[PDB]
């Protein structure tokens, strides 16, 4: 039962030479040198290798899942806002798991709404210290949603616990949507369907479903947002649903946008052994194989092109290797060169509380812990304004 | 990291597992019938050997150049014929290429049953043939018995592994490995054979030419290995349904050894110390037995209703010999489906104790991991049942 915290390397001069796979180049040998042949070839090789080798498949579904609107509060705060509540179900058992999505909408705002869906580790009454809501306690995490900051650039906010869709706990996949989903001769995942990440990153896909049916959310305008593990889940409900506007990874870290091949910090068997509910069978291969990955995460965030990301480090969170969450980045710049979009703007890592937001990446690596404090928000809705308004 | 430190080898200290049902297809079908098995069952099972364990080889769309190098009918004083056959394993004939060595035995009626056996060395090893030159000409005879073999009315076909990808991990970069690559592939994809896979596609190479051969039998060609060659042996006869028969010398871990019992080597020991041998996608099971889709109970079944013959060793702990005897067990409900009876035994039998008159032939024999002349013995007397 190691504890990998302490044989993990911190040290930047003991990182070991690698090589990055290619993203221009498809399996057969041909470069891409157009957004035609991405969009054509090659998106569809990185998209497969992702799905079938790290996050798994998840269920494809013929029709939307039934949701229902059970609680509005059109003067929600103090008349600041709307508040819904929306019951989805995520099975065919009406008794088996939902997402309770909790949605803030600003009040006094004309047009349809641009909205962040956000994914949180705690029940919604955490989000906002709201109070017409019953019980941690009402509003322990506002400063990870900053909603009067949203609220203030006229955003909404949509949040749901990821637990609502499958407990972050090694069950074997008894619990949450997982078991609903299995073949009659099927007792557990095969290896190329979808761990815990997949599922809640599914999660995200069936509440922007809800989103678009609702008359005051930009459809066009939804941003994906998720801190550590959930910032994992965020950019691949990004990467793997191409209707998220704009996709924010806060300190996604390790098989999040920090690239592998690196070693610092976290690992792949750190990863899999202590999480092995998290991505797929076929990952745990790769586990002290770093080399043997037939991609890196450069290429995941090359998923999101031309659409913007933020990439958000912490200068204490090293586990995460804020190095490594840049240069995912920073890889990822030649698939936005084809839609003739900039890169992140500087070349190597910038000092603490430095952003570049410029280019269709950003990132900052911000003072203090692991977390999303008001800091982070701040550069996020600045960047969210150069898309979702003029 | 030791692995022989974290070795179970008490038997009162194997976990808890349950096989993966070999009947129950992956949509809930129970299968009750050879054809439901055919048609259905056995396709899925063979898919995921394919994938996950062994990794998918080359499919051909026709036969490789043979090339018989040199006769000698009158071969150990009269006794046998010695060909020597050369198989590209390539389109280019520079590229690698398997130095196979036949014996037939000299003045039998009819066709001759051939044991297609891939070596550890080269061929000069497996006899004392003066025809031949030069670790040292004869050194492996003790594990081929040729002179029983052919004394039975059989010959005996084998090629040194090294002819088709060297045993040590170089990332697949010599061997035949690279001659299938398509640009822009350095390595196999994860879902692609390792050298158990290349090896056993090897034995494929040389039956290939066995059935070409006009005093061969090539309905009573059985397959024939040890240890990882073994394992290997096994694969080739799962894959390949034209072998007759299937000789698992001390295959063990992933070989017909269930894996879930962890004893002796597990999957992590393997794939850690030889990287090589399996698929990269097997790597994933490392220390995850209870996650596997199968157990080799089902690579066994693979070979039926063909004969098979698991051969355990006392002192071969290492390799898990109850869970070898097991591997077969569990393969009886297969056997079944075609009227055929198991091995005949509930417990695991005391040494030196061979059951053989089911389609799957168990015996645990004295003394240490290797094919010894005992072997031999009694895989003839199992032949002979099939191929008199
Ligand atoms: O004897 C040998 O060299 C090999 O035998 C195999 O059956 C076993 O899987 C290997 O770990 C090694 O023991």
């Amino acid at each position: 039962r190691k504890d990998y915290a302490k044989l993990a390397n911190y040290d930047e001069s003991k990182v070991p030479q690698y090589t990055l796979p290619s993203v221009l180049m498809c399996h057969d040998g041909e470069m891409v040198q157009t957004k035609e042949q991405w969009e054509q070839k090659r998106r569809p090789e990185i998209l497969n290798l992702f799905t079938t080798y790290m996050f798994g498949k998840a269920p494809v579904l013929k029709h939307k899942l039934p949701c229902t609107v059970s609680r509005i509060n059109e003067k929600a705060l103090n008349g600041r806002a709307t508040r819904k509540e929306i019951t989805i179900q995520l099975t065919d058992d009406p008794q088996g798991p939902h997402i309770d999505l909790q949605l803030y909408l600003p009040n006094h705002v004309s047009g349809k709404i641009p909205v962040f869906l956000g994914i949180s580790f705690m029940p919604n009454y955490t989000i906002y210290d709201d109070p017409d809501l019953s019980v941690s306690f009402r509003g322990s995490m506002d400063k990870s949603w900053q909603l009067d900051k949203i609220l203030e650039h006229g955003y909404g906010l949509a949040t749901f616990c990821y637990n609502d869709v499958d407990p972050d706990f090694d069950d074997d996949f008894q619990n949450g949507v997982h078991p609903y989903y299995y073949e009659k001769g099927q007792n557990f995942p095969d290896p190329d369907q979808w761990g815990s990440i997949a599922a809640w990153a599914w999660g995200m896909s069936r509440a922007m479903d809800y989103l678009e049916t609702d008359k005051k959310v930009d459809a066009k305008k939804v941003a994906v947002i998720g801190h550590s593990r959930l910032g994992k889940t965020a950019v691949w409900a990004g990467a793997s649903d191409p209707r998220f506007a704009l996709v924010i990874s806060g300190n996604s870290g390790c098989c999040g946008v920090a690239i592998s091949r690196r070693c610092f910090g976290e690992t792949v068997e750190a990863m899999n052994v202590r999480f092995p509910h998290w991505f797929c069978g076929n990952y745990k291969q790769f586990n002290d194989r770093e080399k043997y990955l037939p991609f890196d995460q450069h290429e995941l965030v090359a998923l999101i092109a031309p659409r913007p990301i933020y990439i958000a480090s912490a200068e204490e969170d090293n586990w995460s290797d804020q190095k490594g969450e840049f240069l995912g980045g920073k890889g990822a710049e030649p698939v936005y060169a084809l839609y003739g979009l900039g890169g992140i703007g500087c070349e190597e890592m910038p000092p603490v509380d430095t952003p570049y937001m410029n280019g269709p990446i950003a990132y900052h690596n911000r003072k203090g812990p692991h977390a999303v404090l008001p800091y982070d928000w701040e550069q996020f809705l600045r960047f969210a304004d150069k898309y979702f308004k003029n």
